[PDB]
């Protein structure tokens, strides 16, 4: 169980490289099965999920290979089921489904179980293969696909916004009949470069970013070269890193249209901030930043991704500010351990009351969500003192190398296995 051991205050200034969202990698990778020949995928984080994905598209048939790309050569996918031992670890291992059912009329992926029902994560995608002509037979533990023929596009209205189920849909709708209109679509960037990807495999489709996709099937696709859009939230994180400690950084690889509101939102704490076709820089000029109110929303509102980091900000931040979180009941695990860190902030509801301080103190912390865990690491770079962040494989499940980055940005900060 490694933790990191982070030693403060320091001022994080220098540059940073961003890397591929892995939240488009893995959408776009198993879009690749569609393909009926080779693909480069550049700009590839080396991340668990994307190890499981290739050894997951190995097992189905695909050839794959990587270094800072992923190359692969699906012509020759021959075995349609994905197995529990190598999708268990993996919710996004959903994403097999469609592009098997659609290109070879036939999948099967396991699932895990679970006492409740009721707005499962996987059922969207199933309603939704289902409205494109699919057969779905499910017993617990999996879900089966397969089509007489080719699937047929469909008019499908979202009840709810889903990443995962757009992305099925909009993937499998490239091979359907006729075509397919998905209304209430979600709007996401990686929405946007998935899209794209099949766009450049000579799929049709128009209005990814809008909440209404048309996708217009083809008789199949081919290959090319694609490259994956950069981590918009690695890139807020790295920003507010530079916030809340005075600091002045360049983010290279990034690519600001993505993060609009968080770049507002920055402004309005005090940053002087420029962008640029790949870039953002962001200057404190030494101050504090100021206190800023904030409501997430679903893209391109504020992210709930980015909440944890900007309660961090607010409670280091020179005034009262209010986080309000419409997107997740319970994400706001990061105060308590903050507050042992000397922070100022009331929970009520949905909402989080920061009361800013000048200084926290250094302490062993822990939080399981992802961003949240960042966000610690980030408080300890600014803390007086050493804080311990226990559990960080969760961090390591979702940015690249996190310690080397801020290390180059001036942090006093190591891994240490064990204790
Ligand atoms: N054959 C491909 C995989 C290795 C790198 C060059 C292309
Ligand atoms: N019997 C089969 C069910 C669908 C995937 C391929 C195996």
């Amino acid at each position: 169980m490694d933790k990191f051991r982070v030693q403060g205050p320091t001022r994080l200034q220098g540059e940073v490289t961003i890397s591929g969202a892995k939240n488009a990698a893995l959408p776009i990778l198993f879009a690749a099965l569609l393909a009926e020949e080779p693909v480069e995928i550049q700009n590839v984080p080396k991340l668990k999920d994307i190890d499981t994905t290739m050894k997951l598209l190995t097992q189905l048939g695909t050839k794959v290979e990587r270094x800072g790309s992923v190359w692969i050569d699906a012509s020759n996918v021959n075995n349609f089921s994905a197995p529990y031992d190598l999708v268990k670890t993996m919710r996004a291992s959903i994403w097999a489904l469609g592009p098997l059912v659609a290109r070879f009329g036939q999948g099967q992926v396991s699932l895990p179980g679970g006492c409740a029902i009721g707005a499962r994560p996987v059922d969207l995608h199933i309603f939704g293969l289902e409205k494109l002509g699919a057969e779905i037979k499910l017993e617990e533990g999996y879900v089966k696909a397969s089509v007489n023929g080719r699937l047929k596009g469909a008019h499908i209205v979202m009840d709810k916004v889903s990443v995962g189920a757009t992305v099925t849909i909009m993937s499998a709708a490239t091979l359907a009949e006729g075509t397919t209109i998905i209304e209430n679509a979600a709007r996401e960037p990686e929405i946007v470069d998935t899209a794209n990807f099949l766009v450049a495999l000579g799929a049709k489709i128009s209005g990814q970013g809008t909440d209404r996709i048309t996708i217009e099937g083809v008789e199949r696709l081919g290959g090319g070269v694609y490259r994956v859009l950069p981590d918009r939230i690695e890139t807020g994180t790295f920003l507010v890193a530079a916030a809340i400690s005075g600091g002045k950084i360049v983010c290279r690889n990034a690519q600001p249209d993505t993060l609009d509101a968080v770049l507002a939102k920055l402004r309005e704490a005090g940053a002087d901030i420029e962008t640029g076709e790949d870039w953002i820089s962001l200057d404190m000029h030494g101050k504090r930043p100021k206190a800023v109110t904030v409501r997430t929303a679903p893209h391109p509102a504020f992210p709930t991704d980015m909440q944890a980091q900007f309660t961090l900000l607010n409670l280091v931040a020179e005034g009262t500010g209010v986080i309000t979180e419409t997107i997740f009941e319970n994400r706001f695990m990061h105060v308590p351990e903050l507050i042992r860190m000397g922070a100022h902030a009331e929970i009520e509801s949905n909402t989080v009351i920061c009361h800013g301080v000048e200084k926290l103190s250094g302490a062993q912390v822990m939080a399981t969500d992802l961003r949240a865990s960042a966000s610690l690491v980030l408080a300890g770079c600014i803390a007086e003192g050493t804080t311990v962040v226990d559990r960080i494989y969760h961090i390591d499940r979702g940015y690249e190398r996190i310690e080397d980055k801020l290390r180059a940005l001036g942090a006093n900060i190591e891994r240490v296995k064990g204790e």
